[PDB]
């Protein structure tokens, strides 16, 4: 009596799913990703060898507690991405997102205090578990899924809570939240407010770090090497904030810091910067190309500030997902009635995309 | 910087007392965080770099989509480990342990489920991107600081919950959880049990995959190469379950989650396993001699399955610890009223830890 699927107590949602199991995708193209095609430098790939060869045995035992250079660099390449002038003493560094994020919790939420977030439709919160109160309004405009920043703000005079969560740019449409905006919020939030720019080295639009200078009691922003820096970012995370935020990190430090070699690793993907901001400028332009191509299409495209696109209005989103995969690419159905979600890509992978959309376009009455 | 930690709304809680400059701790013993000690060997790092190297330039263009190279090779390495048969429709791996527990529980929780977890557990809640609601409960003996079963298996059958966490060996004490005691739990699970073996390669006890193909509706257990692998395991994790929960992730899994660069450090690190194996068993030798060495210092230690030990017991905890930072040692306050935890070090770092705990000693609670 061997045990399948039908003994496992798996979600309902998934019951009569075939796993699309095996190696089953000689796919040319995945677009299902979530980070960076553009493939490293030698240039940068040496940097990398080189450099964790050297941290790797000799500085095993010692790394910095403080990721203090790593810091610096980071704060570096900030104040050159965002124009922003930006220094070591704004930045914290943590093994992942998740990691400062739960750091930023012990500092200013945990038991007694209360946070509120705000995601739009589909959006996949985070889950927080300790002491802290927290509470998710779903507030997006039933239009392009985005956030209602009316009742956002709202809410926020209402709950009048400790800490305030946004993302922006968001899931799943890729919306930025405009600075006017944030500001409203920022008016009315009584503590803190994390903006989590993932995904912020691809909005074509101010960074929310210009105002924190001008919030600097309140505004705290997320952010992410995962996505911009495939290679060598390894997936870590930072904040950017007023000097006094970082050392309230300081002395909420974890029981885990930095690898030696991670630091490294990481510091040497700085170090390249240049590329993997020319090549995320390429990415921009090559996002925009197939938004407007798409569109050119009769496809109905939200307009996204990040790696990705969300598309559509087919009637039946799933077999458009099978159509896209027996045609050569990989997108995702991300279970939103009548829209696929698109990485953008190399200009061969998107062409190749494109090409693929018009075929099912057509074949569609 | 007109702007200081006066103005930012820190919860009074730890308003005080603080902060604690790491120029403070700057200090040449630091038992106090939990990796392993041993640097890599040449002969990893050189394969490792290589591995990369390769996988980083041509390769980048078809990682292998359901690893399974890797998955074979974390096979290989566990049976060879636990004894228990173990092939590649048993494994499932991903970036991390956020992501098997991620991938876990878009499976068999998400929204309109509930999960439940334990303390203790870790030192950290976990913070994960599910819509599963999670409910974390007392249940450690008072005793020794393990798991109380009993309020365990009371708590599941009353909060019926969809998942079950449960960490083995368990954080702060470090000890593991009797088989037999994980069957009591298993029977009363509605849904699934996770066990987490992030420190199991340091456990004596023996792994709970012995139970999978007894339990293999219920059972799924994690672990990770963070603990054991000095190096390029870094961040990694799997899991290993029958093979029908294989299946199931495969169909939950963003299909190319797992590049060709870091495929190809972990299999590099899969191929140093003797180096790596060596020495954990050096650090359990160790933290048996420190161990045994502290209680015939008359420190009560609870019996250790991880690479630390969580040992008592002072007549005020955050005093010794005190004590010890001043003796140029640092390991953790993990909040314990009258014990604490020192990660197992090197040699050197070991007697370092014992010459203090031996002047320190007088200072545990009499009779």
């Amino acid at each position: 009596h061997p045990v399948t699927l039908d003994d496992l107590p798996l979600r309902a949602d998934l019951r009569g799913k075939a796993p699309y199991g095996a190696p089953q995708l000689a796919v040319p193209v995945r677009l299902n990703t979530n980070e960076n095609p553009h493939p490293p430098t030698r240039a940068l790939v040496d940097d990398v060898v080189r450099s964790v060869r050297e941290a790797a045995i000799d500085l095993h035992r010692y790394p910095d507690r403080d990721a203090v250079a790593l810091r610096a660099d980071l704060a570096g390449y900030l104040t050159a991405q965002t124009g922003i002038q930006l220094g070591v003493e704004n930045i914290w560094a943590a093994n992942g997102s998740n990691e400062i994020l739960q750091q930023l919790l012990q500092a200013f939420g945990g038991p007694g205090r209360s946070a509120i977030g705000f995601v739009p439709s589909y959006s996949m919160h985070p889950i927080i578990s300790d002491g802290t109160h927290t509470e998710w309004i779903e507030a997006s405009r039933a239009n392009d899924f985005g956030l209602d920043v009316d009742v956002a703000v709202a809410a926020v005079v209402d709950r009048k809570p400790d800490v305030v969560f946004i993302a922006s740019p968001n899931n799943p449409s890729g919306q930025s939240v405009s600075l006017p905006d944030l500001c409203k919020l920022l008016d009315v939030a009584p503590g803190i407010a994390i903006v989590d720019e993932a995904y912020g080295e691809f909005s074509s639009q101010p960074s929310a770090v210009s105002l924190v200078e001008e919030y600097p009691s309140k505004l705290v922003v997320t952010r992410t090497m995962s996505k911009a820096f495939a290679f060598a970012g390894g997936r870590l995370g930072y904040l950017i904030a007023t000097p006094a935020v970082i050392d309230a990190m300081l002395l909420v430090r974890l029981p885990y810091h930095l690898s030696s070699v991670t630091q490294a690793a990481a510091r040497a993907a700085l170090r390249h910067s240049d590329d993997t901001l020319s090549s995320v400028a390429a990415l921009i332009a090559e996002r925009e190309r197939v938004t407007t191509s798409l569109n050119d299409m009769g496809f109905r495209v939200i307009p996204s500030d990040a790696n990705f696109v969300l598309f559509g209005e087919f009637a039946d989103a799933p077999a458009a997902w099978r159509r896209y995969l027996e045609a050569g690419i990989l997108i995702r159905d991300v279970g939103i009635p009548g829209y696929l979600r698109a990485t953008t890509g190399l200009a061969e992978e998107n062409d190749a995309f494109l090409r693929a959309s018009a075929r099912i376009a057509t074949d569609l009455v």
